[PDB]
């Protein structure tokens, strides 16, 4: 097929739009967690509530829940941030330990110390640029990065950026995986994709907490089926909440409960 993609069509489309028309839009008709005791949590310092450190947490969840993913042994989480992942793997029955990599830095998620339930077998190692460690061994590999950019050109080269550092990690034979593609709608990425896919097995799930502002899909163990048709669809979605008459916005969901407490290591 020549020509753009649907993708390309709404990734332009959110370029044209106005700072107001793109915070009503951003979050129309999406699903969104209430964050309002976490933030209050965070500045009191309450590591024991069970409030996720992030938005993340919820996303894992979605996921999780719906068995597109089933942590288990050691998980490794590329670009844990605060650790919004890191903790809610740790929370997981069959999970024995987690380890989490992630830069930090100046303009960048410092990993977050909790008391989280299974706090104590989660191990965060900021000043980590993961594009430069050498692959370990895991059983399940999580994988958050993506930086976006109003060029889907420079979107499709940070994914495949990705792709390539994260079949390494697929290589030494994770059977439960969960990786976030930044820009699934450019041609070059589903190739490689339907290769991993071949590979490695697995299929692309649009999370419904990801804000309309970004395309982000999650490549996923426990899914299956045509990558380009999931893809489309989610296209097709983010294209139909555009131009509103009128927002009504997001449906509101609780947030995570990750408790508190140690685990037997
Ligand atoms: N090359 C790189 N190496 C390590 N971390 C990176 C990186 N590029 C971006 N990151 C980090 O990856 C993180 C992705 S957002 C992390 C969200 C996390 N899953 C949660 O639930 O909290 C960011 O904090 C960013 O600092």
């Amino acid at each position: 097929a020549g020509g753009r993609t649907l993708g390309e069509q709404w990734k332009e489309k959110l370029n044209a739009m106005g700072k107001e028309e793109f915070f009503s839009y951003r979050k129309e008709a999406i699903l969104e967690v209430d964050r309002t005791e976490a933030r209050r949590a965070r500045r009191e310092g309450n590591k024991v509530g069970g409030h996720p450190v992030s938005r993340g947490t919820a996303k894992l969840r979605w996921l999780v829940e719906r068995r597109f993913v089933q942590p288990i042994g050691k998980v490794v989480d590329l670009g844990c941030g605060r650790g919004g992942w890191s903790y809610y793997a740790a929370t997981m029955k069959n999970v024995q330990e987690v380890r989490g990599y992630t830069k930090g830095g100046p303009g960048h998620e410092e990993p977050m110390l909790m008391q989280s339930y299974g706090w104590n077998i989660v191990t965060m190692k900021s000043g980590v640029d993961v594009f430069y460690k050498p692959s370990e061994i895991s059983d399940t590999l999580l994988c958050d990065i993506g930086e976006s950019s109003p060029s889907a050109e420079i979107e499709e080269q940070r994914t495949l950026r990705i792709l390539e550092m994260v079949s390494d990690w697929l290589s030494r034979g994770p059977k439960e995986f969960c990786i976030k593609i930044l820009c699934p709608y450019m041609p070059k990425v589903i190739e490689k994709l339907e290769s991993l896919q071949r590979r490695f097995g697995g299929g692309l799930v649009r999370v419904p907490l990801s804000r309309n502002s970004n395309h982000e899909m999650y490549w996923v163990s426990g899914a299956s089926g045509n990558i380009v048709h999931a893809v489309n669809m989610t296209s097709q979605v983010l294209i139909g909440r555009m131009d509103k008459k009128i927002w009504k916005g997001p449906k509101y969901e609780e947030d995570v409960n990750l408790g508190s407490g140690t685990r037997a290591v």
